[PDB]
């Protein structure tokens, strides 16, 4: 059976299901599995739990587990194993409390041999999405606990997944073997070797020499340069996923010229995102016309894009009192120039190149963008103070969207809060956000998000720029790449070599 060589900058880690770095999320996803599965269209479906019910008040969920699942060592996957895992996570609460699902979780109880009930302090509809995460709610054989838990180490990384970790060589590789007693469909590949290649130039050469078959990742492991270099050779398979998270400029409704709706709309009409993507990103990301893409839960609401239309942008400006003396002039309104400050982290090359593109494009319609590249700490001070006209931001990505990012909009010291402060409907928006997070009603939930996202779009609070995507470069014999529904999901089990 066929074997795959995969490159990664680092070793996969010890693969503890309940800890973070140095454990790599994609590798945790190969070995361990969640109760429920996040789909690429934003829905959540059955996985280790075949069924579930939420109590009427939304504070308890009872999961009915599959009855045909074994851990890779042959031990039973059941309600007892799930509770044992949940409990060791909750006993290490300080590590995990950043996740609002954990923060609201009171307890787990065994209510049948294959039924587990999860209890919350208050309703929290994103429970299902956050259960689909690579960590911390995936399941190791409890026999692998050390001293009654996982927080201080595990015996061996024994999961229920389609892959088993069978060899680790630090600085060299990690080898995963197909789990031939996996409960689901069996992988076409018998073996996945993760080769440790931290140096991008070495990775390129290794891919040339045929020492690795697949490269896969987002902005992190793969530069636009790297993807461009391979896609132009025209002999490999190169593909991009569906949108994962959105990069935006937040425009400050409470500060400067961006207080004016016409100016914010003009900005949305005057940046050529397609050219920005083509030049700065080498086509490795997709144009975003809305804050959230239509594969984000509750966000498929048919918002109309602001089309690239610099003449219209000029008409919106002039028709708001921001007029140009002559053709190429910086516009003015009551003595004052149309100058706006765009603040970004000065050592971030991509953001910097994007900011320079924004500056050039907006200058064409009479806007003087001042570029203020500064250190991260200085940028966080600006976000919280509202001392910006435009500032870069990013959504959280699947499966955290839209709830995580929207939730932060109503919290002071977040960029989005400061940027939205000038909206007359800010208090109402913040009330709807509070209501949507505790909503137990799916119809109400869609209506609430529709209203929130529609107001943010129509009031042009954002300049949505790009959708980050997973990139894949593969030898043609690997076949079509099936992309994960979240950035940390690399579906080796779905590869079918030709």
């Amino acid at each position: 059976d066929p074997k795959l060589n995969f490159s990664w900058p680092v070793n996969v880690g010890p693969l503890n299901p309940h800890l973070y770095s140095p454990n790599q999320m994609f590798a945790q996803n190969m070995v361990y599995e969640p109760l429920v599965h996040y789909n690429a269209d934003g829905t959540v479906g059955p996985w280790l739990a075949e069924s579930w019910e939420a109590s009427q008040d939304g504070r308890s969920y009872t999961f009915k587990l599959r009855e045909d699942v074994k851990f890779s060592n042959g031990e039973v996957f059941d309600a007892a194993a799930v509770k044992a895992n949940i409990d060791t996570v909750l006993q290490n609460r300080p590590r995990h409390n950043w996740l609002e699902l954990v923060n609201q979780m009171v307890s787990a109880e065994v209510v049948g041999p294959y039924k587990v009930r999860i209890n919350l302090k208050k309703p929290y509809y994103p429970l299902l999405q956050e259960l689909s995460l690579p960590r911390p709610f995936r399941f190791i054989a409890p026999s692998q606990f050390k001293n009654g838990g996982t927080a201080d180490g595990i015996v061996a990384p024994i999961g229920t997944g389609p892959w088993k970790l069978t060899e680790t060589k630090l600085g060299e590789h990690d080898v995963f073997t197909r789990n031939d007693s996996y409960w689901g469909p069996k992988p076409a590949y018998e073996q996945i070797t993760v080769k440790v290649i931290p140096d991008p130039n070495t990775r390129a050469i290794a891919f040339e020499a045929g020492e690795i078959d697949l490269i896969y990742g987002t902005e992190g492991p793969i530069s636009p340069d790297t993807f461009e270099r391979f896609q132009k050779m025209g002999i490999y398979n190169t593909e991009l996923s569906e949108p994962l998270e959105t990069r935006v400029l937040a425009l400050n409704t409470n500060h400067g010229a961006t207080k004016d709706l016409a100016v914010r709309k003009a900005i949305n009409h005057a940046v050529d995102k397609d050219t920005m993507i083509a030049t700065v990103l080498y086509g490795t990301q997709k144009r975003a016309d809305t804050l959230f893409a239509d594969n984000v839960p509750y966000a498929n609401i048919g918002l109309k894009p602001y089309a690239f239309d610099p003449a219209l942008a000029a008409r919106l400006l002039d028709e708001a009192g921001w007029t140009a003396k002559a053709s190429g002039d910086i516009r003015e309104k009551d003595g004052q120039p149309l100058a706006i400050e765009l603040c970004f982290i000065g050592t971030d090359a991509i953001s910097k190149s994007m900011a320079e593109i924004v500056q050039a494009d907006l200058r064409k319609v009479g806007i003087d963008v001042k570029l203020t590249g500064e250190e991260e700490s200085s940028i966080y001070a600006r976000q919280r103070d509202g001392r910006f006209d435009m500032i870069f931001n990013q959504t959280w990505g699947a499966p955290y969207d839209p709830h995580a990012f929207v939730s932060s909009m109503r919290v002071p010291s977040h960029a989005d809060y400061q940027a939205q402060l000038g909206l007359p409907d800010k208090a109402k928006i913040d009330a709807e956000i509070g209501q949507v997070l505790v909503s137990t009603d799916e119809t109400a939930r869609q209506a609430l998000y529709k209203d929130i996202l529609t107001r943010l779009h129509e009031e042009a609070v954002y300049l949505p720029l790009t959708s980050v995507t997973a990139m894949a470069v593969a030898k043609p014999e690997v076949g079509k790449i099936t992309f994960g529904a979240m950035s940390s999901e690399i579906p080796f089990e779905k590869l079918t070599p030709k």
